[PDB]
């Protein structure tokens, strides 16, 4: 299911059942985004990630989400973006520098060995929502699909999470992410804020922030199951 299905089919056919219900208020908007992508392709432009990966974050159960890690836009380099924020396919090398920095902090914080590869699917399977605010990008043009309609979709998703009484920890990397705090506050969620892991900002406070262990301390304090962050 790629852009054809995104344009033409109900959410219940595209994403996990809980997510389909949570996103119902933006069903028309998702369909419009499918048409946007079809228009791009008809104009001889590409987009990233692959159509089948665009909504991938919403294919893991809504009910199990306990941590939100928000990103801005997908990786712009062809072959990096896979529909989970910051993740790459297992054979990608070197890792994008943002992901290398995330993993540096992972090992510093948790004491586990560096991951074997850049595939964050295990986190998604364990209740971490790896959500970019904007879900597509034109190759090699960072942020090029900003303002095209994705923000309403992803805001709807985050609002649905925040509105639940269930515990939520939001890891908010950089200034754009910190704009989510009004929804999070009213939902009685907790945020961990730091500079972003991009090499542009990481050494101004991302390193040493210990977001993985802190998220788990917050979760346990709230009566939730912590995340098993261990990657192979
Ligand atoms: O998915 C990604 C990858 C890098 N950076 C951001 S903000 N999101
Ligand atoms: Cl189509």
């Amino acid at each position: 299911h790629g852009m054809a299905s995104m344009t033409a089919r109900p959410l219940s056919e595209l994403v996990e059942r809980g997510w389909a219900a949570a996103l119902e208020p933006v069903a028309d908007q998702v369909a419009h985004m499918g048409q946007f992508l079809r228009a791009e392709i008809a104009a001889g432009r590409r987009y990233l990630p692959a159509g089948s990966n665009v909504l991938r974050a919403f294919t893991f159960p809504f009910d199990n989400v306990r941590v939100l890690i928000v990103g801005q836009d997908p990786y712009p380099t062809p072959g990096h973006a896979v529909g989970l924020s910051f993740s790459v396919a297992p054979d990608v090398r070197p890792w994008p520098r943002s992901l290398a920095n995330i993993f540096d902090e992972y090992t510093a914080d948790l004491g586990y060995p560096l991951p074997s590869n850049g595939d964050l699917t295990p986190w998604a399977q364990r209740g971490v929502l790896l959500l970019n605010r904007v879900l597509t990008v034109r190759p090699s043009n960072p942020a090029s699909h900003r303002g095209k309609g994705w923000e309403a979709v992803t805001e709807c998703a985050i609002r649905a999470l925040a509105a639940r009484a269930a515990p939520l920890v939001a890891i908010l990397w950089g200034r754009d992410a910190s704009t989510l705090k009004p929804m999070l506050a009213a939902g009685n969620c907790v945020a961990i804020e730091s500079p972003h892991p991009s090499p542009l900002s990481a050494s101004r406070g991302f390193f040493g922030s210990r977001p993985f262990s802190r998220a788990n301390e917050l979760l346990v304090g709230m009566g939730a199951e912590p995340i098993d962050w261990r990657l192979p």
